[PDB]
């Protein structure tokens, strides 16, 4: 498979478990630090990074009834400038730029206890597709589906329902939505880390997925596998392959990667494009750091880059 080795430029450093890179509607940049702990207990953080200096500010260190969060993945909303944050202990959070937050769900739409979440992806209709590789949220004892198949997938809909849409994954992790050229959502892609698979579904409607398929094969037999992912503007899927030293690039039809991107580190964890550019910000777990490099084309626009009251 062809490999490229673009220059990686350092962005910031010393962020335990550096994850969930995201841009807001004003172009500010945020990362999560899921692995910060206090006295050995979770005390994860959500940070704003000043891109010009690399300096970090902790805007939110979420805790609910004394249980600290493990914030792990982010999306920006469209109608309000607020972050949706998948948290391995707290489920789904909505975080304001002032650092305040709310916990969205202790239970799902069927009354089952919510599971801790890892990453999420908004479709253009505003529905939020979420991976949940942890067991039940706090106050339940922390568990995660690295060995056993209890990871789930949710869709948090525009009408505020937290709907479990699949179960029995071994650590569902990154997630992405493919859209038709006209904007209609039509495929959901889910990483299952240790099995070295990417799974697809047909999106038939809000919270309606069917036709589950093994869509993509992640190289290697290292511990790790597919972590975070995003589409470029041509619908190529870029996937951090934690433990492989590469980001994989899948074409529109999946299968094997058509290209790999070598990183100067072993454990890329997640990635995000800067709007209106070819620049991909990459988090990684070897150095607990953030980098950037130039891809071949711009990113696929995120939901927060679309317009509610647009004409075209
Ligand atoms: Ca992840
Ligand atoms: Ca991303």
């Amino acid at each position: 498979i062809p490999v490229i080795e673009p220059l990686f430029t350092k962005v910031t450093e010393d962020i335990p478990g550096a994850e969930g890179p995201v841009f807001d509607k004003n172009g500010d940049f945020y990362i999560v630090a899921p692995e910060v702990e206090v006295n050995g207990k979770p005390a994860g953080e959500i940070l704003r990074i000043d891109l010009k200096t690399g300096k970090k500010t902790v805007i939110c260190k979420p805790e609910v009834n004394g249980y600290g969060g493990i914030p792990a993945g982010c999306q920006c909303d469209r109608d309000a400038n607020q972050l949706f944050v998948a948290d391995m202990r707290l489920g789904l959070l909505v975080v304001q730029t002032d650092g305040t937050f709310e916990e969205i769900a202790k239970k799902d739409s069927e009354g089952r206890r919510m599971q801790g979440c890892n990453d999420c992806a908004f479709d253009y209709e505003g529905n939020l597709w979420i991976t949940a590789p942890a067991g039940e949220v706090a106050p339940a004892d922390y568990t995660r589906s690295m060995q056993e198949k209890f990871g789930s997938i949710y869709c948090f809909t525009t009408d505020g329902q937290m709907i479990q849409v699949d179960t029995a994954f071994q650590f569902p992790n990154g997630i992405a939505v493919r859209h038709m050229n006209d904007g209609r959502p039509y495929q959901l892609i889910v990483a299952e880390t240790p099995t070295k698979k990417l799974w697809s579904y047909d999106i038939k409607g809000p919270a309606k997925i069917e036709n589950k398929k093994v869509w993509g094969h992640i190289p290697g037999t290292h511990e790790g596998g597919a972590d975070g992912m995003d589409f470029d503007e041509d619908n190529n899927l870029l996937v951090a392959n934690w433990g492989s030293s590469h980001i994989e690039v899948f074409g529109p039809d999946g299968g094997q990667p058509k290209m790999r991107i070598r990183c100067p580190f072993e454990k890329p964890s997640n990635l995000h494009f800067k709007p209106q550019t070819k620049t991909i910000f990459v988090t990684e777990a070897e150095n607990n750091a953030v980098w950037k490099f130039e891809w071949q084309r711009n990113g696929k626009k995120q939901y927060c880059e679309t317009l509610k009251f647009g004409i075209f």
